[PDB]
């Protein structure tokens, strides 16, 4: 753990919080435990909640990783980010190989009503729909896209609200680092179309995996984010190929400069364990200890 705590930090300078992806694998070695305890102040699972661990089978959930991890963080009184009600990733196969639209859209909503019903009041935020969107901002050809039609979105949002009232909703996603890529610019306009319409998407998450030297652009790229008029915009999975203090900062900023930017969450706490980690994309090295990005953070936020 570092002396500094990027979360208290952040906290000062009116943001929500700072966090990280973890999960009980984590929490049960290393430093992560301490580290997170003493310099986080938000948690998101890294896989526990997720289509493929909670609800292998229809109507057979297993909440074993997802509630270790939610006791833990009201334990430890850490902001949990719920990830991800729906996705067509690590989905699995009893659902992609439904092709009924009615039958569809009852298990999409039952699993949607069930999870968040399971920690109703105990979640900051849900990534309620994660990767919607193709490169060229068109819908993501997905089984619920395909089965369920363009409805599936404002169905997922509505169904996610009267599950819980308190959590903030979001719709989140990649490569939304830049202002003039086509992806950023589609999803801003269809969710302030669905916001129009009236669909509850109370926030855009942008991913944010970066590689080296892309930081600079997220500093135009989440004001253009948060003129979709959603309440909130967050930082959602920061990690950086090379970990450069320019680009961690570069992304820092960008939030502190949005207004409606309530947090960051980067993906991850010491590199051997990041989904990335041939590319050292973290805040905390092999030995668990700051690296020189984690630094030019705190000296960023004092």
């Amino acid at each position: 753990q570092a002396a500094q705590s990027v979360d208290q930090l952040i906290k000062a300078r009116g943001k929500v919080y700072f966090g990280v992806a973890t999960d009980q694998n984590r929490l049960t070695t290393g430093k992560n435990a301490a580290i997170i305890q003493a310099d986080f102040g938000q948690v998101t699972p890294e896989n526990s909640m997720k289509w493929d661990a909670t609800e292998p089978s229809q109507g057979n959930f297993n909440f074993a990783g997802a509630d270790y991890l939610v006791n833990w963080a009201q334990q430890n009184g850490k902001l949990i980010r719920g990830h991800t009600l729906v996705w067509h990733s690590q989905l699995p196969s009893w659902v992609s190989s439904i092709t009924d639209k009615n039958t569809l859209t009852n298990v999409m909503k039952n699993h949607i009503t069930t999870l968040m019903t399971r920690y109703k009041g105990k979640i900051r935020a849900w990534d309620v729909v994660n990767e919607a969107f193709n490169e060229d901002g068109s819908l993501r050809q997905t089984v619920f896209l395909n089965v369920i039609g363009e409805d599936y979105i404002p169905i997922a949002f509505q169904t996610a609200r009267a599950a819980d009232p308190n959590a903030k909703l979001y719709i989140n996603d990649y490569n939304l680092d830049s202002a003039s890529y086509p992806k950023t610019q589609a999803i801003v306009n269809r969710v302030k179309q669905w916001r129009a319409a009236g669909v509850p998407i109370d926030g855009i998450g942008s991913q944010t995996h970066l590689s080296a030297g892309q930081g600079a652009g997220v500093l135009q790229a989440l004001p253009l984010l948060a003129s979709a008029g959603t309440p909130e915009v967050a930082i959602t999975e920061l990690d950086v190929a090379g970990a450069s203090p320019t680009d961690y900062v570069n992304v820092v900023n960008a939030c502190l400069n949005v207004q409606s930017c309530v947090g960051i969450t980067v993906w991850g706490v010491a590199d051997p364990d990041s989904w990335r980690a041939s590319t050292t994309p973290l805040l905390f090295d092999g030995n668990f200890n700051p690296k020189p990005a984690y630094n030019a953070i705190v000296q960023d936020l004092q």
